[PDB]
């Protein structure tokens, strides 16, 4: 209720100003007292981690609905996932913009990354597994996520500005992403 | 003089606010009267095209200085070019941020793109030619430039935030770029 309202105004504020967004600004735009914000998130760090999970759950639920679990080929399954990402970001630009900033923030906790991997099993292995970014050492997975998000943002930009060619930008960006971030 | 001052304040303003940056804001920060700005650039469109050329000349002059023209291999020559881009953007973040916005703006004229290709011959063919983005139809070259810039920005971000691994981010981003934007 007030929580959904607070997460929504945090989304918009971080989309616009980054992890720096002020809590009072966020509380104001949710129409709650800043102290009430603190009852929901005592710290900027907690807010970042909860918002990330909230956004990531939203995204993954959208993927679950678009997904044809019969698909066996990893490239084709990866294309469908890319297409659902791109379309989620085009429908919800601030959600994409916020999650992009959260995903690279260094404030995400290992618990949070555990709750990320955990609570969508459907996505673990109705997709066999991986191929994407398997080739990178652990220390660079944040970087490989940053590259994926850079390519997806650019794809969305072009597709929003030139909708008559949206599908073409989507397929070219996918290929770029696939070539960049997978291996033999 | 006042022109260099005006281009410098346009760089900073577009870096911060996009092609939308106001001319009065720009004139103010250059410490000239807005009418004097109009003597240098009568239109926002002219300013965009002149600024782009100014930035692109700066970038290419930096590449000319780093370049070992003996290199024959296209991948190795392309790596050197990427490395000089990344380092130019890390040294001059607003220049990169402005040129990124200009490069995708749709206000760049064909004359301007002619003056782009023209006035750095050294770069045409002390590099044999191309490989990069040759596979795309003409209509998508702006998109392929957007992808290159997305990858380079991300690489710079990580390298500025984690300098002890700057070289590693640079080499991983390069490979991503090379795989995305070239073909067999
Ligand atoms: C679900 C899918 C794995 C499927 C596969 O390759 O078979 C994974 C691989 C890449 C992942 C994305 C990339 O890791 C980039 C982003 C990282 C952010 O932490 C979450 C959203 C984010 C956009 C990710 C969502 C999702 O977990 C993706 C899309
Ligand atoms: C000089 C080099 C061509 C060399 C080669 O592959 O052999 C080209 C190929 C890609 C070019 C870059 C990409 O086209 C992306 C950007 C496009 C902007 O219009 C200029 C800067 C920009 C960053 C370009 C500068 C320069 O002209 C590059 C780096």
């Amino acid at each position: 209720d007030k929580k959904q309202a607070l997460l929504e105004a945090a989304t918009q504020a971080i989309a616009q100003s980054g992890i720096a967004a002020s809590t009072a600004v966020i509380a104001r735009n949710a129409g709650v007292a800043e102290g009430t914000l603190f009852r929901y998130f005592a710290t900027k760090d907690e807010l970042i981690n909860t918002l990330y999970l909230h956004l990531k759950q939203d995204l993954c639920q959208s993927m679950i609905m678009e997904l044809d679990r019969s698909i066996t080929d990893a490239k084709m399954m990866t294309r469908f996932i890319w297409n659902s990402y791109i379309s989620w970001g085009l429908n919800h630009p601030a959600r994409h913009r916020a999650i992009r900033q959260l995903a690279v923030s260094e404030k995400l906790t290992k618990e949070t990354e555990q709750r990320a991997d955990d609570m969508f099993p459907e996505l673990r292995d109705l997709c066999h597994r991986s191929v994407l970014m398997v080739f990178m050492s652990d220390e660079y997975r944040a970087f490989g996520d940053g590259l994926f998000l850079a390519l997806a943002e650019t794809t969305m930009d072009f597709a929003a500005r030139d909708p008559a060619r949206a599908g073409e930008y989507i397929a070219l960006g996918f290929e770029a992403m696939w070539r960049a971030l997978t291996r033999e």
